[PDB]
């Protein structure tokens, strides 16, 4: 009865329509599918490659049960093309070992697929995912704050403009900016005072 | 035993009462029903077009079963109105769906309807069904900023006039900047603050 | 554990002390109680008439636990002075469901009682209740800001006299107002300069 | 188990030191004393005045638990001078109840006894421990909204002396203001922002 | 098996050893040390005060028994150097205490001490103890308000100043006033807008 | 029911997979895992030393209840795998206390194992998660308040550049004032408001 937002379960071509894609899709849901898992080693005896199936990312809009997830997926697509729904411990992990390139697949030298054959469902993107911990956050506060001193840096434009060109050097991005001053304009207010009218002393 | 929220069905003009639109607000339930399908075109050899038919999007108070809604129309418009009770998943791709406008539905290219013939029973309004996820909401935020930096938007008119011009290129509406910048308004502040000073420079 | 602030339950008369009506008052919460219910139509048909019972609207100063509420009383007026308690989804209804003058009750014809008997201990008032769904105020919400675009509106004092003259047109009064935009005044703020500066460029 | 601010119980003169009163100060707790309650209609056969005793209110710092107040109450007076310790679901109610001014006090016909005898312990206040519902605060909140339009007050002074004058006219203290703009702030600047260029329209 | 957090006992200089303040330290707790009590007077005939003694503020990490502390310092300090070891119900109490400045103390015009000559062990601090409620914050809240009027304060600078002059007044402190504005700053912003167009009229 | 972000269990190598520390790192949380505890001198004095055995110092990303994260574990790495999970309310001291030595460890004399067999999953990073309690941050706030009074610090890069110079003096460091002042904006703009206009008055 556990509630989460990810999730994920396999669906094999031989249980499932043929427009199955086009199904997920209406379920307005965001979706990533891995390549078709077609050559993973099995290790049944006489047995080169398992059944041939999909991995699919699967993230909901508000922490819903498995049960609830596997009812759908079942409704969509009939109530053959799923059995389990397990929910996702780590969506980023999760997400390389769609192409088994993750840290644990690479160690176990599982087939590598293609990136180019990862099917992107309702506009998911990996990047959305993928957030700062608090530690993080709280570091790359810290370097936008000595940024905006040693630049004096008089407004977000100026902030953002830096960005564009020296963002690498520093390990930010626009974006990144963005998460990272989220919930902290108050403080941003308090340096750009604090830069404009140091600027004006010079 | 399976209880759910949204369902749907066919309701056929030939066997429910002529007034069947005022007796479905006797149910005191939202519900949308497509304009008439009088031009979803017939496989059967020699005809055109299927037999006219509406589609109701009905939207029960709380989880029930498809029987219950099955009975509760049949014992209002009559036993022999009612085809196609299936409970739906996603109710804004069945809401597009009633002129033909969802994703599945061009896809299978079929004939579009005219979005003004539909039909709200109760107080029924599609955007109380539809909401962003957080991560939309982010996504969509960042794109109000560079839109910001992109144009110099000095303030929230200016960018409220740029959206009515070109808000469905970036996926952008009025109502959605307003849920999109809502709990921002600091951060918000910021950009504007910005985009004034730069545009003194 | 669900907290709230709207709640009922019944009360039997043949185990509360004669002088409840003013042990309740003691709690200095406000609450309504019914016309004496004597006449439910028995719902298992054992004896017509169902018990002599009581139904009761209550109204926590601050959001709590049903179960709180059970002891609260029960502590209060005897031990099995009450029956099961719940919380209320709709103050309205919940209230006319009191003398069964609820949409429903009609709707299942029951024993229409007068308003007459109803008590009304501290205060009580069924409309200082009647609040906005969050639907309705983020609609609300909205037509406030199509008005103030569409009117130019410089500040609150102008958004309050437009509603003075045509609130009606979009349902729309000085207290509805004020519920809509509570919560939300950096916003308003947002609004009031671009409506400023712009009335300033023509 | 519950945890709770608000509570009361006796102490008896038979069995609490002399100076009592100076070692509940010395508890830093905010607390009220009755008058000495010796005159209270006993109904036991041929006794005309209970046993003398004091009530006492007592508020603690954070949510505690009556076990934990009693044995406090203990540790001070002696082991011998408390039993049980009710918490208090009404502090208006029963800080009335202390001279029996209350509403059940009243019509129970109790003994009345008089205010100056009260004893306040720690800067006690009742006024402090009556504070306003939601609904109370709404609705005053509007009526501060109405007499900064009516007077295009301009700024917080100025409602502030407004209120010194008029201020019963409509409810209002000082401090009642102060209660319901809490937490309102930055609606009371949209209001003065209002008033201050209206007045620079006429 | 009575627990607690805070406690206090009698040290007597004749019976501990020299460094008996640094022995405390390799306790490991926080603890308040009265000035050498030294001027208590005394009933005994014949004699002007009593024997020479400390008051220790102990403070428990975590409820203990006062079993468990006896032997701590008896085994610290040696087996006749404690006497009273009671459990204390108002921290900030007993600290004044030391020095005889409690209400209680000053009540039974006991001798005042030096605060000064208070020793603190293990970077105790009595303001940590010490902490106001809901409604003395709401109480000393309104306060700033009426001196903030009274006095057309402009500003929290112009606030504080008049704090450092007539604060105790008042009841209020800088570190008090700083506790009691946590929290409100919109609302002090309020009141310093107010008395700057006020002082301007 | 507790939530938190620091957590500390142990783990029986005799019942987790072989491959655990990459079971582990697949959860994307940053961990610190102990060199192996074969040196426990037998607490009961059953058979010298006790069972061979792991410490984990485990860092949530968002506060959680202790139950979910043995479940996250026992669903990772076996039905037996760990034993009874802890809090942490002292990050600091649960790391020393890996290799024993933690100021109780070393006072209770347990053997002491070195940092070499330390294991940093997830690029854990011990200083990281060294943060202010409540009343330090209280005090050092006030510190930060009187520096601005006393120097008429006008605005963060002044109270910034002053840190630069006199920082150790009073305990402060970039850094730190930044964690201070987080969530007090507001109050930093009362005071360098009131700084500025001081500066203006001579
Ligand atoms: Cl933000
Ligand atoms: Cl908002
Ligand atoms: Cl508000
Ligand atoms: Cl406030
Ligand atoms: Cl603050
Ligand atoms: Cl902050
Ligand atoms: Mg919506
Ligand atoms: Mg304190
Ligand atoms: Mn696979
Ligand atoms: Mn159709
Ligand atoms: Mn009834
Ligand atoms: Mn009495
Ligand atoms: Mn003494
Ligand atoms: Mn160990």
């Amino acid at each position: 009865k556990e509630k989460a937002r990810y999730f994920t379960f396999l669906l094999y071509p031989e249980s499932i329509p043929s427009d199955w894609e086009l199904k997920l899709e209406t379920l307005g849901v965001p979706m990533a599918i891995s390549p078709l898992h077609d050559k993973d080693k099995s290790s049944i005896k006489g047995q080169k490659y398992k059944k041939a199936h999909y991995h699919v990312l699967y993230i909901a809009k508000n922490p819903v049960t498995a049960d609830s997830v596997r009812k759908k997926i079942k409704l969509l697509l009939g109530e053959k093309s799923l059995a389990m729904v397990q929910v996702v411990l780590n969506v980023e992990n999760m997400y390389l070992y769609l192409t088994h390139e993750s840290k644990d697949a690479i160690a176990k030298k599982k087939h590598v697929y293609d990136k180019a054959d990862i099917k992107l469902i309702n506009n998911f993107d990996i990047d959305r995912y993928v957030t700062l911990d608090v530690e993080e956050k709280t570091e790359l506060f810290n370097v936008v704050v000595s940024l905006i001193r040693a630049y004096t840096l008089q407004n977000i434009f100026d902030l953002y403009d830096f960005i564009d060109e020296n963002g690498e050097t520093y390990g930010l991005t626009i974006n990144l900016v963005n998460e990272v001053i989220a919930g902290k304009t108050g403080f941003m207010k308090l340096l750009f005072d604090g830069a404009y009218q140091r600027s004006k002393r010079g």
